[PDB]
């Protein structure tokens, strides 16, 4: 689609079998979600954010669908406010930024 | 312009008179420039996202440059290490994530 951003640019994922609301966010380079048990071993990643740097769980090579759009990649979990759809993943479903 | 998102989408900027990068950001609401002196009014706000808020200075009915492309619109002014072009001014410009 092209989607314009009069409203946050809001889209349905599927992770886990299970239907949750993320934001398309290119100013993200990691994709996060909030608290949720995936599948696998997860690695320790620091991340910085606009109040600061918060810890979370990186899981490899999850499955998700974006809209749609089937993607296999990184995610990280832990306590964000809101579920970010970052480049790892925007890259993957074809998404660019035009104007 | 078609900008991909393999890299980080950092443009020029001009805005108070001065030349900057900063990042286009589908995944912020508003504009969050690094500090600088505008001129005019301001109020204090907080904004949150990953690691908590910050606090920063409003300025309404401020112009910016956007990758050649005339904005108006509110900008916030504070401590962020990166600065970040907001979906408010991002609709200015016509920009649309597309996939
Ligand atoms: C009301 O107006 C607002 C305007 C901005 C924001 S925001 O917190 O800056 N954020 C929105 C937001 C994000 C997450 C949850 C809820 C809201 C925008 C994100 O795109 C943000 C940008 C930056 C802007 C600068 C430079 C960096 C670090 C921070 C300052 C936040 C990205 N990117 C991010 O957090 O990316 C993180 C995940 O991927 C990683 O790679 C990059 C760092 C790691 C909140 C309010
Ligand atoms: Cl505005
Ligand atoms: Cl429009």
């Amino acid at each position: 689609p092209q989607i314009t951003l009069w409203k946050r640019p809001l889209v349905t994922i599927k992770i886990g079998g299970q239907l949750k609301e993320a934001l398309l966010d290119t100013g993200a380079d990691d994709t996060v979600i909030e608290e949720m048990s995936l599948p696998g071993r997860w690695k320790p990643k620091m991340i910085g954010g606009i109040g600061g740097f918060i810890k979370v769980r990186q899981y490899d090579q999850i499955i998700i669908e974006i809209a749609g759009h089937k993607a296999i990649g990184t995610v990280l979990v832990g306590p964000t406010p809101v579920n970010i759809i970052g480049r790892n993943l925007l890259t993957q479903i074809g998404a660019t930024l035009n104007f």
